[PDB]
């Protein structure tokens, strides 16, 4: 097609950020005028991988960004810059420790069995008072805020701002809604070949976190940001297709699932504890399983499961929090269900359940409560290890380094319950 | 002898503290008038065992607490009260879950093979503004402030106060120091039969405590109180004797030591993980152990290893630190040491090293270095939650509930690392 250069002067572009996320999900960007876009379009942009999240040594050579002009997004509320999402490639070949290389090969392996990830996303946020101290409206504040209409149009410049570009780039946004703690909301749009899905979560948090700001508010997508209040899910929508166009999770088992899916999904009750750290991927991820329901179960139409089915040939994975990697979640989770495929493995009974209630009564192997624990269950599922590849080891070296830094904090709970010992 | 209502008359004592230690170190007490200590000498005090750290019910009758009328002390501030520490007994039997019923059986174990413990402790403790929020002397600043002749005597009132009483009560005071940390200093008395070591040590504390408020100070036994200063060790002098007044410990091996006291010795470094929870037995304890030396390792000379050889006779333990249970400390360095001799027992070669220099070169067996590990630690280690008895379970169980306490804390450092994500 037309280089980037070319649109550059149709569509009036008069800088690119060339942007890459690393292990820890920080977008890393680079601000180009368009007179040079022409150079790095094919050559990519130079950054140094020791500085961002990737396990490299100032001793490496720069790592080379290659843009995906497929990736363009004009910024709706900068038309001027275009944004780019990039492969980091280093020393010729794709570095295979950058999330979206990792995916990308999870990808390549399904893609020579005519299986194809799709996946939507469910990113909940807060709207915070900028200097992150409390929620953006002081007059949200009843126990069930959920879908709050008062509170809900009180933030309605802002959202509809945001789901309105969202209808101009095309992602088909169906829904916008505040969601169960205050000060809370979710904006959902169409689920897509995993990789587009990726790249627009990654924008999306971006987007939202910019426009928010414009509006003299913040965006936060952090597991838990408020000790009085719920966190922020990211539920991930899942279905396997062919190339032809079929929806290989949808037959005629119970619930509407084919064989196929329901090894997909013991693949995923098998890694469940390795593939939770990768979902859960900070020490903040773990107040919320240790609310109560931290079981390792599915699912039917069931919000009190790690896995539920919505409806027929469609996993949805309750697992992922707000800090969830967009490149490493599918990523792993792609890795733990082609493994269950592979090896045809058994989910076991459904349990109809309301977990809340009656889950003390039901004997299930309990997912990690804390990042080491959390870790060192990655660490061990090898198989999960394999499927992401060089990742998985820097990852849990960074969040092993992390989890040091945590517990070297001098807590005000230690010198209130400690003082008097 | 003469019963306490006499000695409440000759030596005018108004009122008694009657005084029993939990299974968090909190002294528990009760005050009675003479008028009815005739009575309680005998039958006890009843408190409700559920309300202190005794794993109780309110269901269950109340614990009776009888006097050890042998451990008077007349508080030298306020002599009109009489101190006495108690066995907290429950349906006729001592209760095993209480330390110092836990700390008198191991003593009889011991006994009946003709071996009695006697230890000394190194109490540090800061001198903090009543507050908490800083030390007690602003005037105390300097890089290496350890012995700091100037800031030791700025604090002399209180200091040479609390020495001048152990000197009245006989535990035979022979030093007072400032430590290694700005604002912390040490107090040594003699090695004595564990058991008057172990109530001298409740006392100490209470003494130290309630002096240091006398002079508008406070005192704190804290492991790591300050983000910037070093915290409070509680190393620990052993050694074994005969009722014929011989140290079994004194020999003719390496340093001076006997065979005897090398299998004790080989004991220790053998449940050393496990032992780890019980001296180390807080969330804030486990600051220390990730500063560098974590490894398991004696000794000679030395202050760089767990264990230290000083003379021949003794080994100091330099594993405990300040919230160490006075009675549950010695019961379970007790525990490990008869089984190191029971098991003759391999402690391995010794290592003259600087482990702060040379002991990354060293493979070596590593300590737990959190709390929840370590829990686990003493869970595993059934030899060491033997010889405790009943009090093991019960303490796993508070400090697995204080771990989950401190994990379900919202800390700025989570808010300040993950708001952005």
């Amino acid at each position: 097609m037309t280089d980037l250069a070319s649109i550059a002067r149709e569509k009036g572009i008069e800088f690119f950020l060339i942007s890459f996320t690393d292990l820890l999900g920080v977008q890393r960007a680079k601000l180009v005028p368009a007179r040079a876009i022409a150079d790095m379009a094919v050559n990519g942009a130079g950054f140094a991988g020791f500085a961002a999240w990737l396990d490299m040594s100032p001793a490496d050579a720069d790592i080379l960004a290659i843009p995906d002009p497929e990736s363009l997004i004009q910024l709706p509320w900068k038309p001027s810059v275009g944004w780019l999402a990039a492969d980091v490639h280093f020393e010729g070949r794709p570095f295979p420790k950058a999330p979206r290389v990792a995916l990308k090969s999870v990808l390549a392996r399904a893609a020579g069995k005519d299986m194809h990830l799709k996946h939507g996303v469910e990113c909940e946020f807060f709207l915070i008072q900028p200097d992150g101290s409390a929620i953006s409206d002081p007059a949200d504040t009843q126990a069930k805020p959920c879908y709050d209409q008062d509170a809900l149009m009180r933030r309605f410049d802002v959202i509809a701002e945001i789901c309105s570009y969202m209808v101009d780039l095309g992602w088909g946004p169906y829904q916008n809604d505040h969601e169960d703690a205050n000060g809370q909301f979710e904006m959902n749009w169409d689920y897509a070949d995993a990789l587009v899905t990726a790249d627009r979560h990654a924008f999306f948090k971006f987007m939202v976190k910019s426009v928010a700001e414009r509006h003299g508010l913040r965006a936060t997508f952090m597991p838990k940001p408020f000790a009085h209040l719920t966190g922020n899910g990211c539920h991930t929508h899942l279905s396997m297709w062919t190339a032809a166009g079929d929806n290989l999770f949808e037959g005629d088992g119970e619930l509407g699932l084919s064989p196929t899916a329901y090894a997909f999904l013991g693949g995923l009750i098998g890694h469940a504890k390795g593939l939770t750290a990768v979902v859960n991927p900070t020490v903040n991820s773990y107040k919320r399983l240790n609310a109560s329901p931290n079981t390792i179960t599915y699912g039917g139409n069931n919000r009190t499961h790690m896995v539920r089915i919505p409806d027929a040939g469609r996993l949805e994975l309750r697992l992922p929090d707000g800090a969830a990697n967009p490149y490493l979640m599918p990523a792993a989770i792609l890795a733990a269900g082609l493994d269950g495929i592979e090896t045809q493995a058994d989910p076991g009974q459904r349990l109809d359940i309301d977990m809340y209630v009656e889950g003390h009564s039901v004997e299930a192997e309990q997912l990690p409560l804390n990042l080491l624990d959390a870790v060192r269950a990655l660490e061990a599922d090898e198989v999960l290890a394999g499927g992401l590849g060089a990742a998985a080891a820097a990852f849990a070296k960074f969040k092993r380094a992390e989890w040091a830094d945590y517990k070297s904090q001098l807590t005000e709970w230690e010198r209130r319950t400690t003082l008097d010992c």
